């Protein structure tokens, strides 16, 4: 009962506001990745994709 | 999308730390209860009323 | 201790329940003594709502009917 | 604003494998600096420094599973 095991990512690195990294274990078997962006919704970054790379970096040097 | 798609109702209580309740919105046709337990894990709550009632004054009854 | 602290710091009553489109529910614990209820808007603001206003209840209501 | 900071403290030294969770926030009206929030095992919540070696090291021992 993963949440992020659906669609993944086709963002703007823009409206991301926070990014949080969650370990595998009981309800899902694989890492999440969620993004929280401006207007309040979430998304699911993809573990295995290079986009939430910058996505990180760019939100420590704000 | 949604992240919340396959929801779920086996979860206790007392374990629920927040409960993020989103509006639904365009890429997601229906709300959604993230509930985020206290070992960090996240997971989809059943839109049904009872439920997150008696979460909600749990959370807030604190 | 503990690192964290309320993110709510003091909460807005006179908020457009309409241009509300997230919310959440913080338990009270370690890091803050009493339970917060974050309310963000469409234009990406955030604003914390009065736990003894029925309000909130309002809100979530309008919130899970779509 | 109705919001401060989260982090009103900071933790430089714990072990990744304690770590389920690892939130971060980038600065706002909220708060004027990035937040690392990680949650650990036993429900705890601390806050680490914005220094890149050790936060990689706890980002890839959180998707490494």
């Amino acid at each position: 009962q993963c949440l992020c095991v659906k669609t993944t990512s086709q963002v703007r690195p823009r409206h991301i506001t926070s990014l949080e990294v969650i370990k595998a274990g009981p309800h899902c078997p694989t890492a999440q990745l969620i993004a929280t962006l401006k207007n309040g919704s979430k998304i699911c970054l993809d573990l295995q994709a290079p986009l939430y790379k910058k996505i990180i970096k760019k939100l420590l040097e704000s």
